């Protein structure tokens, strides 16, 4: 009937109640999270005095193990940061209350996804995707520092929270999906709609593949819709075979689910398999972004810094992100470097 003398429900979820206070220290407002994880609440940290988001695991060994790789992932970030100026969420600490580990956390505004709901699936700015676009660079070549080398796996709009409803500084959450690069264990990884070329044919992914999730991330914070939104990984090819079309050769002959989506002719050439979709590399993102028609569906037509100019800088680094190849497919650093951020 009962668990955990009642803090817990069917779900291994502690029950989240207003006002009520921890360790004479947190005093707790209210739910504003859920996931497979657990529950994250806000709350009112009375020694440092100041509001932290917790959050809140479930009481299951597996979720336990989970959350303590992200601490183990977190804490190691944090002391190549000190500074805090690379756009990774701060753990503050973690303790145990009521067999449930808590993360605490800084306490963040909305995040992205959010802010698209606010336009109506309309987008925002050039130069406010400039400003995600280069923090969000900045977290990926943090990342890459060899020692840390970390893959967060699993970029969206709402895993990236602005720190305040007033400024445009963001912060990357959430890195129980994460790990550091190794051998290859798991297959099934990313939000479907910004899974890689490389992850949905079954090859090996690095630190690249979260650049593509930034690509497709970037394109939809501007339109205002995902640029690839599969309801199926076949369904989710086609829409990226439509932008950039068919893979190179050489990739597809080394990937192990090439024939999930095209077949090998008996010439060597690769096509698609019919199950719809404008004819391979037909649905142009020149079109999509609106480069030389005012923007997403003409409504940035007139607009400071959304020039003919101002747009291309904006393409040529989106095609470099949703570059196939993961070797040749930009870094970073050179991201960095990109006209866009002059
Ligand atoms: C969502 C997740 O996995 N971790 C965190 N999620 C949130 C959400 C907030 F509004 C503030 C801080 C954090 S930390």
């Amino acid at each position: 009937k009962v668990y955990n003398d009642g803090y817990d429900d069917d779900n291994y979820d502690y029950i989240v109640k207003n006002g009520e206070k921890w360790m004479d220290r947190y005093e707790i407002d209210s739910l504003i999270g859920k996931g497979s994880f657990g529950q994250v609440v806000k709350a009112y940290d009375r020694v440092e005095q100041e509001w932290v988001a917790i959050k809140i695991i479930k009481n299951k060994k597996a979720f336990l193990n989970q959350a303590q790789i992200e601490v183990r992932l977190l804490e190691l970030m944090n002391k190549h940061d000190t500074e805090m100026k690379y756009y990774i969420v701060h753990l503050k600490r973690h303790f145990m209350f009521r067999n449930h580990l808590c993360l605490v956390f800084e306490m963040l505004s909305y995040n992205l996804y959010d802010l698209l709901r606010n336009t109506n699936f309309r987008g925002v700015s050039l130069n406010l995707t400039r400003k995600f676009a280069q923090q969000m660079c900045t977290a990926l070549l943090f990342l890459a520092t060899p020692e840390l080398s970390i893959i967060h796996c699993d970029l969206k709009p709402e895993n990236i929270l602005l720190c305040n409803p007033k400024r445009s500084a963001i912060k990357i959450v959430d890195f129980g999906s994460s790990c550091q690069l190794g051998q290859r264990i798991y297959q099934y990884i990313q939000s479907r709609f910004y899974r890689s070329p490389e992850v949905l044919l079954g090859m090996p992914y690095d630190l690249a593949i979260d650049m593509w999730s930034l690509g497709c991330i970037l394109v939809e914070m501007h339109t205002g819709e995902p640029l690839f939104s599969g309801a199926n990984e076949v369904d989710q090819m086609n829409k990226i075979v439509e932008v950039l079309g068919i893979p190179p050769a050489h990739i597809l002959d080394q990937a192990p689910k090439a024939r999930k989506f095209f077949e090998k002719l008996p010439d060597g050439t690769w096509n698609l398999k019919k199950t719809e979709y404008k004819p391979p590399g037909t649905r142009k993102l020149h079109n999509i972004l609106g480069v030389e028609t005012g923007g997403p569906g003409g409504r940035r037509a007139g607009e400071s810094g959304h020039t003919v100019a101002d747009y291309l800088k904006f393409k040529d680094l989106i095609l470099r992100m949703l570059d196939y190849d993961p070797k040749t497919r930009i870094q970073p650093y050179y991201a960095l470097q990109h006209s866009f951020f002059k």
